DNA sequence: CAGCTCTGTACGTGAGCGATGGACAGCT
DNA sequence: AGCTGTCCATCGCTCACGTACAGAGCTG
């Protein structure tokens, strides 16, 4: 047997769930679909050795360190970013996911985004904003494609950006530069509105 | 027929765990 | 010289908070 989890079982991990980091007045909301193995051991966003999230982050330029997991509280003070996840339930990973789960974590979000209304609702998944559309603004596209959606989150003034899943899982965007991509224009979208403001 | 949903399957990188074995020092 | 055990570089395998797409099965 290999031991990934420093003795805890697969079992336990399954049962945890990762803590949302949200405040008021955010710029930006990143929200996952739900905590990998990795994620509920740990108890912090982006844990995996192979999550292309931190370095997508700094390559980026939206973090001007290279930064890790256990900086995940650091941000929405020092760089206005949030967290959250479409589901609460522990999986290796979106696969294990059922369609009620799915919708279920869709009206929870709503309700979480028209409370804290950060100026960006970012969509770590397509998977996951794919459910959220045909759910919230009860609109399914042949073709769903990434960056800024023409749906702001009902009652609010909060924009919905997609970006292919930071998880190293998915083939075709193989590295973390094949993603950086999406968050430099993140960062262009987030300059903009704070250059209205 | 044609378009839609649903399901099974295949897919490129890079990182950690466990196994292997060469280098090498300590000791007779 | 011969033995022996540790260190650690390196390899192979598994995996990672998915995604695109063919094709079967409905339905208009």
């Amino acid at each position: 047997k290999v031991d990934r989890f420093n003795g805890v079982s697969e079992a336990e991990l399954l049962t945890k769930t990762l803590p949302d980091i949200l405040t008021f007045n955010l710029d930006i909301v990143i929200i996952g679909i739900n905590p990998g193995l990795m994620a509920a051991y740990k108890g912090h966003h982006y844990p995996g050795p192979g999550n292309h999230f931190w370095k997508c982050l700094f390559m980026s330029g939206l973090s001007e360190v290279q930064l890790n997991h256990m900086d995940d509280h650091t941000l929405p003070g020092k760089y206005g970013i949030g967290f959250t996840n479409m589901v609460e339930r522990t999986t290796p990973g979106s696969k294990d996911l059922s369609s009620k789960e799915f919708r279920e974590g869709g009206r929870i979000l709503v309700q979480k985004l028209q409370k804290y209304q950060p100026r960006i609702a970012v969509f770590n998944g397509k998977c996951i904003y794919e459910i959220f559309s045909k759910e919230v603004f009860g609109v399914k596209v042949k073709n769903l494609e990434f960056g800024l959606q023409p749906h702001k989150i009902p009652d609010t003034e909060t924009l919905c950006y997609v970006m292919p899943s930071s998880s190293a899982r998915c083939a075709q965007f193989p590295r973390a530069q094949d993603k950086v991509h999406y968050y430099i224009k993140l960062k262009d979208l987030r300059d903009q509105l704070k250059g209205i403001e």
